[PDB]
């Protein structure tokens, strides 16, 4: 019963692709309708970049995103910041499991995921305060053999998890931007005003 047991794991596997499929059309179609068209672009185009490529390393990633961090801290106060991480707080841990698993196997991501909702209370932390050292850490350690697929597709999974709204969205998206390629953070900031 081994040629069955291949067979059923073979088929299985092909529809968890399929469904993967699914699930980042389904993702972009849902961030063109609450956040706009060239958000669902900038998605796409990060998604591709990362797809075989190589997180920066933290250092690089911070130098970024503390640039980031500048000017929307300009803009955008405190409340707005506690909006996001109640939305955060939103997040179901199962689903978001689930659709890590999907989104990671869809970008390429060929080893196994674990639940990474503690990734996700530390994006809650980082949001409230402004430490995102340990956040960018966690993060890290989230891409296995550095890959850069691991990150967007964590970064999907809790955007899918709960409306960020625009800002929160803007900030995920960076922190994804200053780890895989800094280029994708004047466009999120032209999303924001920068």
């Amino acid at each position: 019963n081994q040629k069955i047991a291949e067979e059923k794991r073979k088929r299985d596997e092909i529809n968890m692709v399929k469904d993967a499929i699914k699930l980042t059309s389904d993702f972009y179609r849902t961030i063109y309708d609450e956040f706009g068209k060239q958000a669902s672009e900038l998605a796409k185009e990060l998604a591709s970049v990362s797809q075989g490529k190589q997180i920066k390393s933290v250092d690089d990633a911070l130098n970024a995103f503390d640039k980031f961090r500048n000017n929307l801290n300009k803009k955008y106060n405190i409340q707005d910041r506690m909006a996001i991480s109640k939305a955060l707080e939103a997040i179901n841990q199962v689903h978001m499991a689930e659709n890590f698993k999907l989104f990671s196997k869809a970008f390429g991501f060929t080893g196994k995921v674990i639940d990474r909702y503690d990734v996700a209370v530390e994006l809650q932390k980082a949001v409230k305060t402004d430490n995102w050292r340990p956040f960018f850490v966690k993060l890290e350690s989230l891409a296995a053999g550095r890959a850069a697929s691991a990150v967007t597709a964590w970064a999907f999974s809790v955007m899918l998890g709960t409306p960020v709204g625009i800002l929160g969205f803007a900030i995920i998206m960076a922190a994804v931007s200053a780890l895989v390629n800094d280029k994708f953070i004047e466009q999120v900031n032209k999303l924001i005003g920068i």
